[PDB]
């Protein structure tokens, strides 16, 4: 509260470490469904159904331009990519499986780096 602060958790490396994680996700073999924004003209249903589209290229641009105020807003956009994928894709599809694999991969890197 006013003039009463918990000790300062060092956040000075968070930008670098989020960028490293994002690189690792970009280079995973199963990242191909997530690299670029879904083409809203060519994928029926996507525009109406997926209220907040998100992809790794869009995260990378946001990261590079100071649009994440802290590491939790970064994790929220990564999870959004996989939550969108689950909303639109059957679990037993290549893209559905890709999304489960990537979410697992991300959550381990997240825990190992920051928890």
């Amino acid at each position: 509260s006013m003039s009463v602060k918990k000790p300062k958790r060092d956040d000075s490396k968070d930008l670098a470490l989020c960028s490293m994680i994002l690189t690792e996700m970009e280079t995973h073999e199963d990242a191909w469904p997530f690299l670029l924004p879904v083409n809203l003209k060519l994928v029926p249903g996507y525009k109406k159904v997926i209220k907040k589209p998100m992809d790794f290229s869009t995260i990378r641009e946001k990261l590079s331009s100071g649009q994440y105020p802290n590491l939790e807003t970064f994790a929220l956009d990564v999870r959004l990519v996989f939550d969108n994928c689950e909303t639109f894709n059957e679990d037993d599809s290549d893209i559905g499986r890709a999304g489960h694999n990537m979410r697992k991969y991300f959550e381990k890197k997240w825990t190992d780096t920051f928890k």
